[PDB]
């Protein structure tokens, strides 16, 4: 086919993992030449043998195309080798949304609420979609060069180290995790709502909600669920943490019926214009057998 390894240049490693890697590139060929893509490589080998480890694979190939939305990557290319799969994912110049709070410290509300406002929007389409994002973890967030937000991970563990062996739940952070996961005890997009939560702590005091002084320390904390939060914080941003952080996920604001409808809602969001919003045009506060695997854009 027109579309082969050999049409990007590699740039550098963006990711190692224990299922490939992840690098930038520049296209050399014509259609787009010049531009960057981040290049996702898998080793088909890892995966074939795994009928796990391949469904999800397929599932992540299915998304990234049956998906188009503004604050989910897009995925421009896919193909195989050999032994190996790739995905060409559209390059994000902005980087993390952990790198911006890393250096923040803090965020101002009004900052806070653009990206949270933005990733309810995601949540919403994949929900309507039966998707659960899952985790939503500062790294799994990343901006675009004009600084808005896009969901990121969709696919195989990044870890080279994992947790345990069987799964990968838990193999990366487990701060922005609702504790029925943590009980392996059912669950639904209710999850979600409550990452956001927990992101949203996060932004606004500094510290995710549950931080234990370890690990074993920090999951005591979420499974306990005793919400403190600061004397700072507006009334709204107290009333929505209140409702996303709540132990019972059925109660969790959002697990309703009404979903991401039931948080857009919230007072905290009232200088959210929200059609603008999901039009981008609102000002950012920074910067086997793998068969019809082949693929390329538009659409
Ligand atoms: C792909 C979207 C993206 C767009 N623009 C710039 N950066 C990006 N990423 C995506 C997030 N990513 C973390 C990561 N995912 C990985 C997956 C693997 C895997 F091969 F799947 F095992 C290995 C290492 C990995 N490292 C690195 C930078
Ligand atoms: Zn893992």
């Amino acid at each position: 086919e027109k579309i082969r390894p050999e049409c990007f240049e590699l740039l550098r490693v963006l990711g190692k993992g224990g299922y490939g890697k992840v690098f930038q590139v520049r296209k050399v060929t014509g259609a787009n030449t010049g531009k960057i893509f981040a290049m996702k490589v898998l080793k088909k080998a890892m995966i074939v043998r795994n009928a796990k480890d391949t469904a999800h694979t397929k599932a992540e190939r299915n998304i990234l195309e049956e998906v188009k939305h503004p604050f989910i990557v897009d995925l421009i290319y896919a193909f195989q080798t050999g032994g190996k799969l790739y995905l060409i994912l559209e390059y994000l110049s902005g980087g993390e949304l952990f790198m911006q709070l890393e250096r923040e410290g803090i965020f101002m509300e009004d900052t806070a609420c653009f990206y949270l406002a933005e990733i309810s929007m995601a949540l919403g389409h994949l929900h309507q979609k039966g998707i659960i994002y899952r985790d939503l973890k500062p790294e799994n967030i990343m901006l675009n060069h004009q600084g808005h937000v896009k969901l990121t991970d969709f696919g195989l563990c990044k870890e080279s180290i994992h947790d345990g062996t069987v799964t990968h739940t838990f193999c990366g952070t487990i701060e922005y995790m609702a504790p029925e996961i943590l009980m392996r005890s059912g669950h639904n997009r209710a999850v979600d709502w409550w990452s956001l939560g927990a992101l949203m702590y996060d932004m606004l005091t500094g510290a995710p909600p549950f931080t234990g002084e370890n690990r074993k320390k920090t999951i005591d904390k979420i499974l306990k669920c005793k919400l403190n939060l600061p004397p700072y914080l507006t009334q709204e941003a107290r009333d929505l943490l209140k409702k996303l952080l709540k132990r019972n996920a059925a109660s969790r604001l959002g697990a309703g019926p009404g979903d991401a409808g039931e948080v857009q809602a919230h007072p905290f969001f009232r200088h959210i214009n929200w059609e603008e919003l999901l039009a981008r045009k609102v000002e950012p506060p920074f910067k086997e057998m793998f068969r019809d695997f082949e693929y390329i854009a538009d659409w």
